[PDB]
């Protein structure tokens, strides 16, 4: 299975060290990234969803599609194929294309290859015993394991924040909100049509993107919404 790294291994963009198996450069700042999908709507009327997890560079640019031999157009065999059952089912429930589950493979895909393909502590030299796209399963499993820590409804309900046809929140509770589930760095905070919509949660790596240590880091960008105003809309709403 995959390289493990010691616990006290450097943290990625805060130190000064060369890209190897145990150290994510130059993707140092991972993004584990999330939608609100309300028109349409799709996963529970209480949670966020998925929508991935992205190396950047350290100054907040970033790589794209870093390598077409490991891009694929079937990540749902993929998983089957390593019996990844339970995952897959998962993704199908908090993964999903807002579209509907006849595009969740393309998009998928879209992530892997986009996005997977630049974790370059992923790569199948940095495993034991190797199996042919052992890294693509890895992978989903390992963005799903950071989201699952990640619960964006939950903090946000705690702090009074919720769904509403009518009630309208400021930018820095929801900030704020989401920083208690984050070591006090807020997300990225993203909106459409005024209307809250994406999350990008922001990490530093101690070890390999896989099993690693994910130390909540600073966001690189703050956010597009306006001070106040934010409608948070409610899921399957009518
Ligand atoms: C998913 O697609 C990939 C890419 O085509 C498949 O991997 C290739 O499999 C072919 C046919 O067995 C081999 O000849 C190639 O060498 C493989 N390519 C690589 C890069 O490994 C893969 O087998 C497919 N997986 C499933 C479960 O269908
Ligand atoms: C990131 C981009 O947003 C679109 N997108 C957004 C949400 C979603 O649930 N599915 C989806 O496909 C994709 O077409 C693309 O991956
Ligand atoms: C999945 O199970 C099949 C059948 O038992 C087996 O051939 C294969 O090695 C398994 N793959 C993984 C990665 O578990």
């Amino acid at each position: 299975t995959i390289d493990t790294c010691s616990s006290d291994s450097p943290l990625s963009c805060q130190t000064d060290n060369e890209a190897s198996c145990c150290f994510n450069s130059p993707g140092g700042s991972l993004l584990q990234t999330q939608f609100w999908d309300y028109d349409p709507s799709d996963g529970p009327s209480d949670s966020w969803t998925i929508h991935g997890l992205w190396p950047d560079n350290c100054d907040g640019t970033y790589q794209e599609y870093c390598d077409e031999s490991r891009e694929y157009s079937n990540i749902t065999s993929i998983l089957e194929a390593q019996n990844r059952t339970e995952l897959l089912s998962y993704m199908k429930e908090y993964w999903p294309d807002y579209e509907g589950a006849d595009e969740d493979e393309s998009f998928w895909e879209h992530e892997w290859n986009k996005h997977g393909t630049c974790i370059n502590t992923i790569e199948p030299s940095c495993y034991t015993d190797y199996y042919a796209q052992e890294e693509v399963g890895d992978f989903f499993q390992q963005v799903v394991d950071l989201f699952k820590t990640l619960d964006s409804y939950t903090a946000l309900s705690d702090a009074g924040i919720t769904p509403s046809e009518d009630a309208t929140y400021k930018l820095s509770d929801i900030e704020d909100a989401l920083a208690a589930i984050h070591d006090g760095y807020p997300p990225y905070v993203g909106c459409e049509d005024g209307a809250l919509s994406q999350l990008y949660y922001y990490f530093n790596v101690k070890g390999s993107a896989i099993g690693g240590t994910y130390v909540a880091s600073e966001r690189l960008e703050d956010s597009n919404c306006k001070d106040s105003g934010i409608k948070y809309p409610p899921k399957y709403s009518s």
